[PDB]
């Protein structure tokens, strides 16, 4: 089997991607934040605090035929980012574009935080990280890919985000005319539960490349590029009037000023993040200051290849036996 669906930016700055899941019977389409660094399927529901739910879209279990609680089943995340969100389990068949699992634990919100209430867009997320990460209690849950793997012509999904425009996620297949020239396979360690690399340097603009080793996530549920302190500050020195400002978190910018392309290296290959995907707009309304979508990894612990790196390239999760990881060009 195979399935692909078109993954759309929540907004004009693609600060993240939603694609349409079906979930119940009849089915019940929410749209959900595809998620390669959680492992968690969860959902605002009818079971979620009203104060808590202001536009989105709600999964119903009681009005889906082939939703079963699952008893005594608990979830609880906290993301790296303060959000939280919290619930009960049920059971029920879940499709993507065309690919369906019966019996997808799906984690019912009874408590969300205000980050996600806030966002009127995102209906939950679909976490496509490795099973170990997955949160419910007190017996772990298997991811929607690790249910559908089996069944898929090929134990892949990939991810095509688009810069101001729809993507696409699929699964059980590779669709070899989403992208130019070859596609190159880097080692993945899953010893943290992500899909997890090494990147092999960098260059910044039109500058020589640095070959260094950066050990990272790929993942789609992170907006931005968190890379060293060093990497960073290189980057952000090509750029007249940039800094860092502990007040607003980050590098900031002018928003007048032109951002040089970001290359990172897969093995010998190299993917280039044009300057215009680092622009992530005025820190305020009205604001001449921009905000960098290449910021610092200090303090997070760990490098993150978030959303301004992937939508560069086309990505396969390669879900063999031993997981690996594809970057082409597009």
């Amino acid at each position: 089997s195979t399935g692909s669906a078109t993954t759309t930016p929540i907004d004009s700055l693609d600060d993240a991607y939603i694609t349409p899941v079906q979930i119940g019977t009849p089915a019940q389409t929410l749209n959900l934040d595809f998620d390669t660094g959680s492992s968690d399927l969860w959902v605002f529901s009818s079971e979620t605090t009203a104060s808590e739910v202001d536009g989105q879209t709600i999964y119903t279990p009681s009005k889906s035929t082939t939703a079963k609680l699952l008893s005594g089943a608990t979830w609880s995340i906290s993301y790296g980012d303060g959000s939280s969100s919290s619930g009960d389990v049920y059971t029920d068949t879940v499709s993507v574009g065309g690919l369906t699992v019966t019996g997808q634990a799906v984690e019912s919100a009874k408590k969300v935080s205000s980050s996600f209430t806030e966002d009127s867009t995102i209906d939950g997320l679909l976490g496509l990280a490795f099973s170990t990460l997955n949160t419910v209690s007190p017996t772990q849950q298997k991811t929607f890919f690790d249910n559908a793997k089996a069944s898929l012509d090929s134990p892949v999904f990939t991810a095509d985000l688009g810069y101001h425009a729809p993507g696409t996620y699929n699964f059980g297949f590779i669709d070899t005319t989403a992208y130019t020239g070859s596609i190159t396979y880097t080692a993945v360690s899953t010893k943290q539960g992500f899909w997890e690399w090494t990147s092999t340097g960098y260059a910044v603009g039109s500058g020589t490349f640095k070959s260094t080793s950066i050990d990272g996530i790929a993942d789609t549920g992170t907006t931005l590029l968190y890379l060293p302190a060093t990497v960073v500050s290189a980057y952000w020195a090509q750029v007249s009037g940039a800094k860092s400002s502990s007040s607003v978190g980050g590098y900031v910018f002018p928003c007048s000023a032109t951002l040089p392309s970001f290359t990172f290296g897969v093995g010998s290959a190299r993917i280039v993040i044009p300057g215009d995907y680092i622009d992530f707009g005025p820190i305020s309304t009205g604001s001449s200051s921009c905000f960098g979508g290449i910021q610092s990894s200090a303090g997070i612990g760990i490098n993150i290849f978030g959303d301004v790196a992937l939508k560069a390239a086309f990505v396969v999760f390669n879900g063999a036996t031993t997981p690996t990881l594809g970057f082409a060009s597009k």
